[PDB]
């Protein structure tokens, strides 16, 4: 620990601080998190061993009285912050196609060894100057404010949701890169939910078999008729329009998953063109 110099505060991450920090030895710069209990100290060490070029490399765990840190590799900037420097222009096609089918070979390889990330969202997909871009905070849902991201089924209960709800949030980051503009910005439980039920509209027994039995279904929720899907995500093509009403089907064993995805005919011209990031 003392192995570090903190070179600067990035900011504060779900689970506590993120300093860019300097390993005094090895002269390896490095992001760490200021995150204890037994179980969540095995379910990190076995996140050492979940490595993807799509994931953020989690170099080491260092627990010292209390005291949790989490040395993870650097990448200079994360999706929101780009974002919002393309949201006059937006993001080339071809980058947010690119982003897109890597996070699904991350997802794919993640959900391939029965782990979710169960938290994605802008600020935890971090990209560098190459045109990579990662996912951060995998696994460490399990092991440890915005509901933008998060899928029906945990909105309506579900205390047992799948590999499905990274797809979902996904899908919902994927319309956002597209139209610049949050798909859902809930500011509430009940108003994530009911923004996505006049967007897709009120799910029912027809579309998701089971959904009225669900925990927090409420039969006196409003019936929203869904929307057209054009109106949606203009102007994706067709194929951008069929993979994410795909990654958003209500039926969380419907969805798609990310191994499916990644053979969509979206990805057919697939390329990978780098952002142009101002460090």
């Amino acid at each position: 620990m003392e192995n570090f110099q903190k070179v600067e505060k990035i900011g504060e991450g779900t689970y506590g601080v993120v300093y860019k920090a300097r390993n005094k030895l090895t002269g390896e710069v490095v992001a760490l998190k200021k995150i204890v209990p037994s179980t969540a100290i095995r379910e990190i060490s076995l996140l050492k061993e979940l490595n993807h070029p799509n994931i953020v490399k989690l170099l080491d765990v260092i627990h010292t009285e209390n005291k949790l840190y989490l040395v993870f590799e650097f990448l200079h900037q994360d999706l929101k912050k780009f974002m919002d420097a393309s949201a006059l222009t937006g993001i080339p096609l071809p980058l947010i196609k690119s982003y897109l089918f890597q996070l699904l070979q991350g997802l794919a390889f993640c959900h391939s060894h029965r782990v979710l990330h169960r938290d994605l969202k802008p600020q935890n997909l971090l990209i560098n100057t190459e045109g990579a871009i990662k996912l951060a905070d995998f696994g460490l849902a399990r092991a440890f404010v915005t509901l933008w991201y998060r899928a029906p089924e945990i909105l309506l209960g579900c205390k047992y949701y799948s590999t499905a709800v990274d797809i979902w949030s996904l899908g919902c980051i994927f319309a956002e890169m597209v139209t610049r503009r949050a798909l859902f910005p809930g500011d509430s439980e009940i108003d994530q939910l009911f923004r996505i039920f006049r967007t897709l509209g009120t799910p029912d027994e027809v579309v998701w078999p089971g959904v009225t039995s669900m925990p927090d279904y409420k039969p006196s929720f409003p019936k929203w008729a869904r929307q057209d899907f054009s109106k949606v995500v203009p102007p994706l093509d067709e194929d951008g329009r069929s993979l994410l009403s795909q990654m958003l089907h209500y039926d969380p064993n419907k969805r798609i998953s990310a191994k499916a995805a990644l053979a969509h005919p979206f990805f057919q011209d697939v390329t990978k063109p780098v952002p142009h990031l101002r460090l």
